């Protein structure tokens, strides 16, 4: 019954977490006893503790700022070098925060997860951080000419020094004695989907029981926040509020500050459109729907520009409106970044990055200078801010590793960085192929694997994939997936199927809810694909996904067990008839459909893995993962799928609990570590890597 189940719906406490302990004992110790472990954990650990790793960064004011981990420093260090010293292969850093000392301090893991800069006073930061990997968070105020905390600064507790903590509680600065934040003053000042449900501002020097709360909203919300809605330079007084109502759909609003009287204004634009920046007094956003805007019907995935004023007008009186992006078949908006007198809109058309900038002259936007991205196959990120002249751009591909460029005043990239540590990419092969579904629609996939091998179906093979959420599952430069899985003659696959944003909202529309299945027979065409071209055969084909992507492969293990010869199933949700019980389930009822709705509950049932799953059927040997603190999906997912698998006599599973990584593979270097170990000695013991 699920009387037998019930002790495993608490995340912490007692039965639960000794069934946890042993059960993550027992596979620890059976996979430090596989051949492969020593390597394996030998391969990791060069990688994780490397001296050469990458110290990628931000510029402001003449230093580039940097957050490191390694062996010494697990939990980690926010550091900062001079700009001229960021091209030295070994620059001289100036630690400011070490998270390694504060955790000892403490006695419990302090996570760092941001900071935001003040602007009338750029010495002052809010340091955010974490318990673990907590989406609860809060943060401290912190001093740079000093490097320490502010005495008495900023720091959300209450008058008996109890600290507060919320789910994504991010600060905003409104000057320099005052923020804005998604405070948890009271327990009850949450959604049903258990993030903030107010918005509070707190001036220097009072108790945090004086703040005064500006905003509500209502239980059946996922989250309001706040941020700046332009650069700082332009603008600290309008602040963006945003209550995400459905996920997918919010009410927006701009906060004016500076007034006698606060003033709070109700944007008018299409609900389910979203902010992607700004640049001088023009804010951008993305459509996913089709808006009918006055002559013209502007199509979903575009992108608009307008004068932040036009954002509290009628349709009637919104002269600025701009058309920046239409997408052609295959294009689909990435993100946009500025600098002091550029924006950078970067897309991708094919799964392939495209960048461009331009500027505004004479209040009109410029025709756009195409920036070229010197790689095949090209995947690019940058950070930047329209207060700096210059920025710092990443480009790389699956098999090359990122390249570091300096953006400079002068409207070029430059080399600034290159990779300190070595893989030779001419061994390796990077392919972009297609496969047919279901219903024709052609899926992309990324196939890498070294120079040399056969095709003769007996290579191991680890196939991964997300799809959900509009997210775009781009083909990155892994480290980890290359040196330990690719260059001991394994094959690597992505693939980009529907309920992801590859091809803009269509894409995820095409999956979402009780269209789920399509998703995952994208992922067994892509599967199928791979064993009919003998790059593989399901005895040597392992699948890999987590959170979303955990629910994918359980699915698919259970749908099509002959596929398959081992499983990663890593953070899941995959109880899809009570995912509404357990963490933020609340919030992805439009992504999954409503187990109380009968009629989506008959479509979620016919896949949810918890419903379809037989004693006498052989699975594929699975290794699932969960955390105590994976306040995100909650641990029950995990627990759930290794109580009822244990009792099938003909599958293998192995089970990971930690005690405090959250929603991910581990709340600092060193369990990260331990977690890739884990996986990576699974994967290669499943499915015969030759390490
Ligand atoms: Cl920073
Ligand atoms: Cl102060």
């Amino acid at each position: 019954n699920p009387k037998e189940t019930k002790f495993l719906e608490e995340a912490e406490g007692v039965e639960a977490l000794e069934w946890a302990k042993e059960r993550t004992s027992k596979t620890e110790k059976a996979l430090q006893a596989m051949q492969e472990y020593k390597q394996i954990k030998k391969e990791i650990e060069t990688i994780f503790y490397d001296q050469r790793k990458t110290p990628y960064g931000v510029i402001r004011k003449g230093y580039v700022y940097n957050f490191w981990m390694d062996d010494k420093n697990p939990q980690g260090l926010w550091r900062r070098t001079l700009v001229d010293n960021y091209s030295k292969d070994k620059p001289n850093w100036e630690v400011l925060i070490d998270f390694d000392k504060l955790s000892k301090k403490i006695g419990k893991k302090v996570a760092y997860r941001g900071v935001s800069n003040c602007f009338q006073n750029p010495n002052r930061y809010l340091i955010s951080m974490s318990f673990g990997g907590k989406d609860e968070m809060f943060f401290r105020e912190w001093d740079l000419e000093k490097k320490d905390f502010v005495k008495n600064g900023f720091e959300p507790i209450t008058n008996s020094g109890k600290l507060l903590e919320g789910k994504f509680t991010y600060p905003t600065w409104i000057n320099k004695d005052t923020i804005i934040f998604n405070l948890v003053l009271h327990k009850n000042e949450i959604t049903s989907s258990l993030y903030p449900n107010s918005l509070y501002i707190w001036k220097r020097g009072e108790s945090i029981e004086k703040a005064k709360k500006l905003f509500e909203v209502p239980k059946e919300y996922i989250y309001v926040s706040a941020g700046k809605l332009l650069s700082d330079t332009i603008s600290s007084s309008l602040i963006f509020i945003s209550a995400n109502k459905d996920f997918y759909n919010y009410d927006n609003y701009i906060l004016d500050t500076k007034y006698k009287n606060l003033k709070l204004q109700k944007i008018n634009m299409p609900s389910d459109a979203t902010l992607q920046g700004s640049f001088k007094e023009y804010v951008f956003w993305l459509l996913r729907s089709d808006w009918k805007f006055k002559s013209h019907n502007i199509k979903a995935g575009s992108l608009v520009a307008l004068h932040f004023t036009d954002l509290l007008k009628t349709e009637s009186d919104k002269t600025s409106l701009k058309i920046l992006f239409t997408p052609t078949a295959n294009e689909v908006f990435n993100f946009i970044s500025t600098t002091k007198d550029r924006v950078f809109l970067a897309t991708y058309d094919n799964v392939v990055a495209k960048v461009v900038t331009f500027t505004l002259e004479n209040e009109q936007w410029t025709k756009p200078v195409v920036l070229k991205l010197p790689y095949q196959n090209a995947i690019f990120g940058m950070s930047s801010y329209e207060e700096e002249e210059e920025a710092l751009i990443t480009i790389e591909n699956s098999i090359v590793p990122p390249t570091i460029y300096l953006w400079v005043k002068t409207h070029e990239l430059k080399i600034i960085r290159k990779a300190l540590y070595s893989f030779d990419s001419e061994n390796y092969v990077l392919e972009q192929k297609e496969a047919t579904s279901f219903d024709g629609v052609k899926i992309p996939y990324f196939l890498v694997y070294k120079k040399g091998i056969k095709f003769d179906g007996k290579n191991p093979t680890l196939l991964e994939a997300y799809g959900g959420f509009q997210v775009i599952n781009a083909p990155y430069f892994s480290r980890i997936k290359n040196e330990v899985w690719v260059k001991n003659a394994g094959v690597s696959v992505l693939a980009n199927i529907r309920g992801g944003g590859e091809f803009g909202p269509e894409w995820h529309k095409s999956a979402q809810g009780i269209k789920r299945q399509t998703a995952f027979n994208d992922f067994f065409a892509v599967s199928e694909e791979l064993i009919k071209q003998n790059i593989t055969s399901p005895e040597y084909l392992g699948i890999k996904g987590g959170s979303n992507g955990g629910l994918l492969v359980s699915v698919a293990m259970t749908q099509r067990p002959e596929l398959f010869g081992a499983v990663a199933c890593e953070v899941p949700i995959l109880d899809m008839i009570r995912y509404k019980e357990f963490g933020a389930g609340h919030s992805w009822v439009t992504e999954y459909g409503d187990p109380e709705i009968p009629n989506d509950l008959l479509h979620i049932k016919k896949y949810a893995p918890l419903e379809n799953l037989s004693l006498t059927q052989k699975y594929p040997t699975v290794l699932i993962t969960d955390s105590v603190l994976d306040q995100r999906v909650h641990p029950w997912h995990g627990r759930i799928f290794e109580y009822v698998l244990a009792q099938n006599p003909n599958t293998k599973t192995y089970f990971l609990e930690s005690k405090d990584s959250g929603h991910g593979s581990g709340s600092d270097l060193k369990e990260s570590a331990n977690y890739f170990i884990n996986l990576y000695t699974f994967f290669a013991n499943a499915l015969k890597l030759k390490i």
